[PDB]
């Protein structure tokens, strides 16, 4: 995939006329945006066509699909049935649920991202601790799309030595309570930013802040 | 939780008219719907709500949240808000994850299950090895309604001993899992489509409630 800016837009405001208006004003700076359920959820899943036609850009649906692989299948098709061009999908399921993800991206010429490891606190828990063998996994299945966190570099330096340099690898979790745009892209392909630019008081100000950090 | 005879119907059709079709032909028999993303996200998350109209039914919505914990709480607010009676959420984000969803059901009055252990093959790469420490995790936020899997008995008992007798547990994955053995240790069953792809719903379900007593 081919992000501008190696910056994509995650949008997670939960109204239609902010959501239009914020992704609008920052289309200039961003051409792939991160839409998951808040948006879906509230606004239906017809947002993500809208979107597309709209704003001319690449839709990544964030929705962490976490089922048994038939639901999987549904969940995956539906969606991009909806027009997106990629699906996030976690891991830490198994490998046939993984998999039942896969079959749908490649049947209908989409494509997936698996989720091997999460930035929040929480994922220390669980997550941080099977990270490794889920990207292992990953590659044994032959996924070549991955999100992995910024919040540790260090971490982040690991999974891409683990997917190697051809995979795609993104990246949210950016920011102070987060990781350093800079030093994550030394890493990732592309970093994810949501309420820093959604939120700010200028969206397009904000992303072009960011961008210029990163020059 | 009520749960009318033990069983709760899994709509994963996709269609909107089938769907109520199928859950008004077992109406007499189950009360309580679990509504996943394949439906809503095919006919949109009015359904949740006309579902409990028409039915007068509890609706579980089935999204096994499992994201940070801000969003968490987007999405349910967001579905307590379309009128979901209690969300499903995974446990292997962990706690801070799970402590969203909490706090959003505590604060509006609904309520959340936390799912321990899944019924597929693949759960035993990584999630069965958590399942005992994510209910025990479940245990220590207050939470009181569990999911866990038909299709392993002995997994199913020690999650019962785990979150107590007063706890809720309820189980899929039932074909497959004994419906009366599970119910040695949840307190309903989950069934899906063995009732909504059957000639006669209805009958189906009668069936599953026999074999019951
Ligand atoms: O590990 C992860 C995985 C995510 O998808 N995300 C997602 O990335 C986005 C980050 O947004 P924000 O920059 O406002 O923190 C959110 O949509 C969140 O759900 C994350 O923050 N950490
Ligand atoms: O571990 C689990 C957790 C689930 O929610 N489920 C859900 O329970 C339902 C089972 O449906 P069925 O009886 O047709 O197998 C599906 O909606 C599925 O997504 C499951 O099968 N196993």
């Amino acid at each position: 995939m081919d992000v501008m800016n190696r910056l994509i837009l995650a949008m997670d405001l939960m109204n239609r006329d902010d959501a239009l208006r914020v992704t609008g004003e920052v289309r200039e700076y961003i051409d792939t945006v991160k839409i998951g359920y808040p948006l879906v959820l509230s606004e239906g899943m017809d947002i993500i066509a809208e979107f597309r036609k709209r704003f001319g850009c690449r839709i990544i649906a964030d929705f962490k699909v976490a089922d048994i692989p038939e639901t999987n299948e549904k969940i995956c098709r539906a969606t991009f049935k909806a027009g997106a061009d990629a699906i996030i999908v976690h891991g830490f399921p198994g490998a046939d649920s993984v998999r039942a993800c896969l079959n749908v991206a490649e049947e209908m010429g989409r494509e997936v991202f698996l989720l091997t490891e999460m930035s929040h606190p929480g994922a220390e828990m669980f997550i941080q601790g099977a990270a490794d063998e889920i990207a292992r996994m990953g590659v044994d299945l032959g996924v070549k799309n991955y999100v992995g966190p910024s919040t540790r570099p260090e971490r982040l330096s690991r999974l891409r030595e683990i997917i190697g340099q051809d995979s795609f690898l993104i990246s949210p979790g950016v920011g102070a309570a987060g990781g350093d745009p800079g030093e994550t892209l030394r890493f990732a392909d592309a970093i994810i930013v949501g309420a820093s630019i959604y939120l700010a008081d200028n969206p397009a100000a904000a992303a072009a802040g960011i961008i210029e950090s990163i020059k």
